[PDB]
């Protein structure tokens, strides 16, 4: 385990998950006599963490989650990336260490947690910063020495995704399908069934019970599957790509931010070839060779601290920006574009939201509160209707009759559907920031 | 993968299961010219790895299993050693290379299977015999990464097994208890449900179902929870013993064969440990610290091997004896006491038996079809009465009326209710084959 320095240094852990990098290391260094801060991306997890250290090694930790926050006098703190954002960040003098665990994450909250936890740590009189993973950025799908992998070809009778697979390789046995989308489950599991097959669709929404917990089956799912849930399986046909959030500068009038298929990700294959070779030897066909290593994000994630400096932190773009110039800055860690300066100016010409709007959008929980609060503003402001009706406009649903008009764009969140004007004051300040 | 002699070895072969050396390992040598024959302890694991190598190779082993034997011609066979030994072990010149998968297998088929391997192999015209195994003899439990051991004392609440277990380690999380009888846990269970904690038995008979797949739940358990079912365990007590089949020499007034509490083996202790730290830390607690290595079995069992060439494969004891003593004389397998002449003897003076209440024994599937259906010779002979009326000696239902008199006992298999005599003269043969 890293050394604390006598001034200040940041060290990366690469280590297992469960092998004691988020227990047994910061028990030790609470043994020598530091005050540990572990940082991670989920309440299950960091809950976990608090009923292990006490249990097993007699250690209360404090534990705080954006529920609530416990406090016991531990000199170890298990908390949320959010709540320590939510937090504020560092605390003069409250910690010699901090362990940012699962530092791979590239969720929004764990970027800019980290990022400020960087820029905050040595001034807030912390000695030591760890960057803990298990899965470090850049890294690859390796061989599996349990799993036989084969390329589907252009013959079979079933066509996936450019290339096809053939029947006999399912007629019989376990076996398991990864597409991309709910309807392409749909699609091929009634196409499977058509041909005789047992085959059963899943995704977010169905419940496990739809497979059979044995008999020859054919499961066409999502990574709504969880990789614990596995049933025996003699194969896993993976379709290789995913959707994923992104963000497109398309100049109508702006930039749009929308989920697409992008290739996967090392981490995504490994996880999805994982579910065949438990307890015997599996076999794994793909349409195309991994190719992606992990660690990689998209700007519409920079788009999302920003989002949230904004609508949840009370912090200025400003603040943002340089809390997320220290991540970018520090090296081993997730990389994306550098699109600080671009995100900063356009979050910086939006002024004046309605803060009942906000409020509203923070509530729902759904992406870019901000962004969606303020085109709804924008609207509101000059009686115009949202882009669309989808539930992602509802905080201007107390007005639907009231708005009339194009809608006066500043972006594109999703889908369309009203008319819309590009003319508004803000959606040409957004514009000049475009580039 | 060991290379075939120009004479005939025998070779060892340790890799993980799965890992290809059932399935990748035989399709090598196949590709090299040599017939392969694979024996394994399960109609399953067998059956599976026919559809592996049809689908993953295209290769369409002949797969033998008790139930069918399915010829397509190929080079490699996949049989059980059951179905090898009822076919009658090795067939001159049909294999080059044998290889006894699981061989580290303690049930008398893989053993008995086994040894006539060895004995018939190069008769046979077989250049190499592997023994292939995941788990050598003598191996074991070793650390594990992910999760913690602590040590049980005798401070705590709960007792349990002349240790204890402080209550507040298992009120609050899914904890999994490990009893050796389905009325320990059934008192344990009703135990801790009693102070307060969702506490809920398990064995063999109920359904998963009685574990809730998520809340706080103590399940206190048996072997019976399959080591693939587990329920986010955060910790494993462990009692660290076992039920098992032993042959005590008894004088009483010969042997008895019953199921006792046995200390646990490292592939007990390995398997239960197992149940946690899977995605997290985990924490096992145990009343005594490991101590038996796998690989070793019971004298006893060598008891059924004899039971199983007389009832099933039609081989004298002798016969039996020689496949047995290849088996003991073969280095790097599990061991036994040398028992085989005492064993031999004692099968060898069972003259006579009924045909109809041994063709009945059998089909019925219980252990010792042999030696069951020639106790109730001797009972029926002597319209006597079986030793009990457990389910055990049904075959003597349709008399019991019939039947008076103290029991003519022969030796002890399992519990005696009815009053017996020791004076048969098989009674005697076999005292004078006792030491």
């Amino acid at each position: 385990p890293p050394a604390v320095p006598q001034t200040f240094q940041v060290a990366h852990l690469h280590a297992p998950t469960g092998s004691g990098k988020s227990t047994k290391v910061p028990a030790a260094y609470a043994a020598q006599g530091y005050k540990v801060l572990v940082l991670n991306p989920s309440v299950a997890a960091t809950l976990g963490f608090g009923v292990y250290m006490s249990k097993a090694h007699g250690i209360d930790p404090n534990i705080r989650t954006g529920v609530r926050a416990i406090t016991t006098g531990g000199p170890i703190t298990y908390s949320t990336y959010g709540k320590f954002l939510a937090d504020g960040g560092c605390s003069g003098g409250a910690y010699d260490i901090i362990i940012c665990d699962e530092c791979h994450s590239t969720d929004s909250t764990s970027i800019l947690g980290i990022g400020t936890v960087l820029d905050q740590a040595e001034t807030a009189g912390a000695r030591l910063v760890v960057l803990a993973t298990a899965t470090p950025p850049g890294s690859v799908t390796v061989p599996h020495p349990n799993i036989e992998e084969v390329a589907l070809s252009n013959t079979g009778e079933i066509p996936f995704y450019g290339k096809a697979i053939p029947i006999e390789v399912i007629r019989g046995g376990r076996h398991l399908i990864f597409c991309h989308s709910k309807k392409k489950c749909d699609e091929l599991a009634a196409k499977l069934s058509a041909l005789g097959l047992n085959a059963v669709a899943y995704y977010r929404g169905l419940d496990v019970s739809v497979i059979p917990t044995s008999g020859d089956v054919v499961v066409v799912a999502t990574d709504a599957l969880m990789t614990g849930y596995t049933g025996d399986f003699d194969s896993v046909i993976d379709c290789n790509t995913c959707v994923t959030q992104t963000v497109d500068f398309s100049l109508d009038p702006t930039f749009t931010i929308d989920t697409t298929t992008v290739p996967q990700d090392a981490v995504s294959r490994s996880q999805r070839r994982g579910r065949t070779g438990r307890g015997r030897r599996g076999i794994y066909r793909f349409v195309t060779p991994g190719e992606r290593p992990s660690g990689m994000f998209d700007s519409s994630v920079l788009c999302e601290c920003y989002d949230a400096g904004c609508a949840w932190y009370e912090l200025t773009p400003a603040e943002t920006s340089v809390r997320l110039r220290a991540y970018l800055n520090t090296p081993g860690l997730p990389v994306c574009q550098d699109h600080l300066e671009f995100w900063e100016s356009v979050f910086t010409g939006l002024t004046h939201i309605d803060a009942h709007f906000l409020s509203q959008t923070k509530q729902a929980g759904d992406n870019f509160p901000y962004l969606v609060a303020y085109q709804a503003t924008v609207c509101a402001r000059a009686q115009a209707p949202p882009p669309s009706w989808d539930q992602m406009w509802k905080s201007l649903t107390r007005l639907k009759p009231t708005l009339h008009g194009p809608t006066p764009l500043l972006y594109r969140l999703g889908a369309l559907q009203n008319e819309v004007t590009l003319t508004h004051p803000v959606t040409k300040f957004i514009m000049a920031c475009m580039s």
